């Protein structure tokens, strides 16, 4: 009956979630259901044996989904969304085919000190195509609400707005005004406002692996 959440803590301040991926779609799935909800957070690197039986790395993201455990960025959803007793809508169609254009493109530019501007700017033609779809079908990525295509692609673009946008300055240009109005909103649902990542432990967080 309730479910939630054995993941990643804020790397220095074992309170809020962490910053890894699937740790913030699961959460965000179970929050915009609005269902009862289970566990928290394995901090960082204190690994019993009740987490080392749960989790694989023993620092991976999981879902206790009634006293049963999977953990691998797809799996940790669709069993999620099978398991859950609210009605899911596990359906990643089209839309999801160019949001796998888009999920690895952000991060890795983000990631990337390189002379990247000209491929920043390839990354803005993946999200033309995207911005070609919500203004063609009204709402959200799915084409109607937001469904597992739209909680597996914005819980990672929150990280890139909190990373990118301190680190390496690029705000999301208001000619993908899809993009940039409903990322807004992303920001301040009263489910993704929630469940959000602390900003300093995405940003300082994340990226000193990426620089030493």
């Amino acid at each position: 009956m309730a479910l939630e959440i054995c993941v990643k803590a804020a790397v220095g301040a074992p309170n809020i979630l962490g910053d890894c991926p699937f740790c913030q779609r699961v959460l965000l799935s179970l929050e915009e259901k609005k269902i009862p909800y289970k566990s928290h957070l394995i901090n960082l690197g204190d690994k019993p044996q009740w987490f080392l039986e749960i989790s694989p790395e023993g620092k991976v993201p999981v879902v206790k989904i009634d006293d049963k455990w999977v953990a691998d960025s797809d799996v940790i959803v669709g069993i999620l969304e099978e398991k859950n007793p609210e009605p899911p809508l596990a359906t990643p169609p089209e839309f999801a085919s160019v949001g796998s254009k888009i999920f690895p493109s952000f991060v890795k530019f983000l990631k990337s000190k390189d002379p990247n501007d000209g491929t920043e700017q390839a990354l803005l033609e993946e999200l033309k195509a995207l911005d070609g779809h919500l203004k063609v079908h009204g709402p959200f990525i799915a084409g109607e609400k937001i469904t597992a295509v739209d909680l597996s692609l914005a819980p990672k673009l929150y990280h890139l707005e909190v990373a990118l946008g301190h680190f390496k300055n690029w705000p999301i240009p208001d000619n993908l005004t899809h993009v940039l109005n409903y990322i807004k909103l992303l920001f301040s649902r009263e489910s993704f406002k929630k469940t959000r990542a602390a900003e300093e432990h995405v940003i300082a967080g994340w990226e000193p692996k990426v620089n030493a």
